[PDB]
């Protein structure tokens, strides 16, 4: 047995190292520690001290430099026994306080341990290094096991989610969230792997190998490379693996939230666009490439504006064989990927038509290269095209009259357009596939949700605002979630919100929060961003207690969200909430040639939203994605980022620790520190505590009469600890006591 194999890979990648001897007096200490802060202005930034000497209220330590301290009892942050570090769950921590918690995690990190738990939470910090730790010999050994029989590891909350699902016939889910870069997709895809091997139907199976080709089929369409990232997830997704009453695998369906359609037509500076634009380029055939009026990225417009076109260490010509791997196993045809490309190339097309004037205000197409080069791509008239990019007809109540509109107006007709052809075909390829896998008769599901936690940049904008109040609504539901778990272990035992009005404020129809406000301002062709930022500040300012109007800036507001208070820049809600397309372009497209481009235009299902705006959709898709999730026994994966410079073995305290404060983790350590923290097995006590009164012998039947046993010895406050039925539950600092008490 690997597990118990103590020179196996499984211990050596996944265990502290165990010594030839467990006994107590190894980690006895005379010292006595207190984690602090060495430049009070630098908060997340400590040092251990020495304690020197006790008052009955103060503490007074000695410093890293030689100096003395001191620090009332009730502030100090208490260093945990040497016994503690490394322990598998935050939650077998005596002294709960944010030093103690990150430095568990900085003595695991430092022994390549990345996976920890934090009571309900698999605390996952991205290593930015390769650790063969998910190898099917890795798997084999998770297949079965209790959480407390293995080490943390993501295969292990996927078999609890698995056991659960066939003990409890009841459906499951996997939350994985955090930061950009923080190696959620990760986690996801190794979910994935895990579920495909544990519960598929091989001898050697086909649907279990469509399964695994779908991520990398949209990873190529919806990642891109960004400052944080170089494989950024520009979309969210819940992710259902279905099975039937036997527990196989059965089929799948994948869902996908908020594309990033800008991205196609605009990249920050280093960042790239889709990788499918890079992959096409690089890899097609020299037939291909004719075909397509192909070049080089340089030579794209949206393409050559960041000032980069490749991924260290990424081989976009090696990446398109495995994505048109993918598209073969999953059942796109020949033909199919053919247009899936020429709808890509056409694009790139687009992006080079360039609009002069002169004429008057008009705009021109002198040049007509690149209109004909999408135009046969596409399949449709390049004269309608251009009528239709230059002079929509517009309907002025009663006349319908073409509007002649100038290079700027003409641009950004070209890029709305660009903006819907991609996002239309990035929903016909999920539907593709979902029309693969996906099983309309499923006994149980096991659901994986990929999204970022709360986002808080420089600028943030409409689509922060929709991620936030996800966030808001995710976190809300951990918070009740926890609540009743915790109200449940303590009645097996036999022992004795603020975020709603923030949801409200976003989200509330009457009186109307900010959504539906902005919902009402856009049936108005008229309204501006100062009219909509006016409403707002009419209705909240002063008025609401989690908005704030800014003393000086005009364009932007707060709200005060469970992560701290966000500013929010309004321009461009408007045409964002709209995503306006011109008709006469949506005619044009309809008559393509092209069997997928046709579909993107006449199916109601890609073509429209329902008239709903963008806000009003999105608002749909999370109610509905929390009524399933309500259904669910859910399971939370907090993924950690070490550092913003993609670095191994550095581990950065602020950085790390401004996480944990956003992701909840140190919240539910801080209501959990509040009650009875330590719950440790009457039998477990016995075995290490035994030698500490002269009465005991390890090895007892009436463990609890052996535990009352002890702590009768060193006269311990029946305040300190409850008996629990099969664990006694301690207070927090009291274990730490104990553990200090001489043999
Ligand atoms: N457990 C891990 N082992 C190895 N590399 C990882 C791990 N987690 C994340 N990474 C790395 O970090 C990069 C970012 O991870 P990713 O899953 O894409 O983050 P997220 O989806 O949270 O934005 C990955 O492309 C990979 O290089
Ligand atoms: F960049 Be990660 F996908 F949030
Ligand atoms: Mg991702």
């Amino acid at each position: 047995n690997p597990i118990h194999d103590r020179t196996s890979d499984y211990h050596k990648y996944l265990k502290v190292k165990q010594g030839d001897s467990d006994l107590f007096k190894l980690t006895v200490s005379d010292k006595r520690y207190i984690w602090y802060n060495p430049d009070p202005d630098e908060r997340d930034s400590y040092e251990c001290g020495e304690i020197v000497s006790e008052t009955s209220d103060s503490f007074t330590f000695k410093t890293v430099d030689g100096q003395d301290r001191q620090v009332k009892k009730d502030d100090a942050n208490q260093r945990n026994p040497i016994k503690f570090d490394g322990v598998e769950d935050m939650s077998e921590l005596s002294y709960l306080n944010e030093p103690a918690v990150f430095h568990n995690l900085r003595v695991r990190y430092n022994q390549d341990l990345i996976y920890t738990y934090s009571g309900l939470f698999l605390v996952a910090v991205n290593p930015f290094k390769r650790i063969p730790i998910y190898t099917q010999e890795m798997v084999d050994i998770f297949k079965g096991r209790r959480r407390n029989e293995v080490a943390p590891h993501i295969f292990a909350i996927s078999d609890v989610a698995y056991r659960s699902m066939l003990d409890d016939r009841q459906n499951q889910s996997l939350l994985i969230t955090g930061e950009s870069g923080a190696g959620k997709t990760e986690n996801t895809k190794k979910v994935i792997q895990y579920l495909a091997s544990v519960a598929g139907r091989n001898q050697a199976g086909v649907l279990e190998q469509q399964i695994l080709q779908a991520n990398p089929i949209l990873e190529a369409f919806g990642n891109a490379k960004t400052t944080r990232n170089n494989n950024s997830s520009r979309f969210g997704k819940f992710i259902e693996i279905q099975f039937n009453n036997a527990g196989f695998i059965s089929g799948a369906s994948i869902q996908s939230y908020l594309l990033e359609k800008s991205r196609v037509v605009f990249q920050s500076e280093t960042e790239r666009n889709y990788h499918i634009f890079y992959q096409l380029l690089a890899g097609a055939t020299a037939e291909e490439k004719k075909a397509l009026h192909l070049a080089g990225p340089e030579s794209f417009n949206y393409l050559n504006q960041s000032g980069c076109v490749d991924i260290k260490g990424v081989s976009d010509e090696d990446e398109f064989k495995i994505t048109r791997q993918a598209m073969d196993i999953v059942g796109f045809s020949q033909e199919e990927q053919m247009s899936i490309f020429k709808i890509i190339a056409g694009i790139l097309h687009l992006g080079n038509i360039k609009f002069e004037k002169g004429a008057g205000e008009g705009a021109v197409l002198k040049d007509k290269t690149a209109l004909n080069a999408a135009s046969t791509v596409f399949g449709v008239n390049p004269s309608v095209l251009e009528k239709a990019l230059m002079e929509p007809r517009i309907l002025a109540g009663r006349d319908l009259v073409a509007q002649h509109l100038n290079v700027e107006k003409s641009s950004s007709s070209r890029d709305a357009l660009v903006k819907a052809l991609y996002g239309r075909l990035f929903l016909w390829l999920v539907k593709k596939i979902n029309n693969v896998l996906c099983s309309e008769r499923a006994a149980y599901f096991i659901g994986v949700l990929d999204i970022s936690g709360f986002e808080i940049f420089k600028v943030n904008s409409f689509e922060q605002l929709c991620i936030n109040y996800t966030n808001e609504k995710l976190q809300q539901f951990f918070n009740h979630h926890m609540f009743k778990v915790e109200q449940e272990e303590y009645l097996k035992e036999k022992i004795n919100l603020d975020s709603q009005a923030t949801i409200d404020l976003i989200d509330g129809r009457q009186p109307p929060g900010i959504l539906a406000l902005l919902d009402e301002q856009s049936v108005f062709p008229n309204a501006t961003d100062n009219t909509l930022i006016t409403k707002l500040h009419s209705h909240f300012s002063k008025k609401n207690a989690k908005y704030e109007e800014p003393r000086f800036s005009k364009t932007e507001f707060g709200v005060t969200h469970y992560a701290g208070q966000v500013m929010y820049e309004i321009q461009d809600w408007l045409e964002k909430n709209k995503d306006p397309l011109q008709q006469d372009l949506e005619l044009c497209f309809k008559d393509s040639s092209d069997n997928v481009v046709t579909k993107l235009f006449n199916d109601p299902n890609i073509a429209s939203r329902a008239f709903i705006t963008v806000a009003a959709q999105y608002k749909e898709q999370l109610a509905s994605l929390m009524a399933t999730l309500e259904t669910t026994n859910p399971h939370f994966v907090r993924c950690i980022i070490p550092n913003n410079k993609q670095l191994p073995a550095k581990l950065e305290d602020k950085v790390v620790l401004d996480q944990l404060r956003c992701n909840g983790v140190l919240e539910g350590i801080r209501i959990t520190r509040k009650g009875f923290p330590n719950r440790i097995i009457y039998a477990d006590f016995v075995k290490r505590y035994y030698l500490l009164a002269p009465n005991v012998p390890r090895d007892a039947e009436d463990s609890q009469k052996a535990t009352d046993a002890v702590l009768k010895h060193l006269n311990i406050d029946p305040e300190q600890y409850r008996f629990g039925i099969t664990k006694i539950f301690f207070r927090a600092g009291q274990l730490a006591r104990i553990e200090e008490a001489r043999e």
